[PDB]
């Protein structure tokens, strides 16, 4: 007991736009716990992938 898998981010990319999208690049197993948008390659293996629209960065995850 202590934590889990929260809404993270590896690769945080944003828009220089105003305002500023910034969202996520990660490629791992599932996305994570604030995806709206959550796709995955058909490729082997299919990995899973998180494209969320956010103002802001998450932390690291694994």
């Amino acid at each position: 007991t202590k934590s889990t898998t929260t809404a993270c981010c590896d690769f945080c990319p944003c828009t220089r736009s105003i305002p500023p999208q910034c969202q996520c690049t990660d490629v791992r197993e599932k996305c994570h716990s604030a995806c709206k948008s959550c796709l995955c390659t058909r490729s082997f293996p299919p990995q899973c992938r998180c494209y969320d629209i956010t103002d802001f960065c998450y932390p690291s995850c694994s």
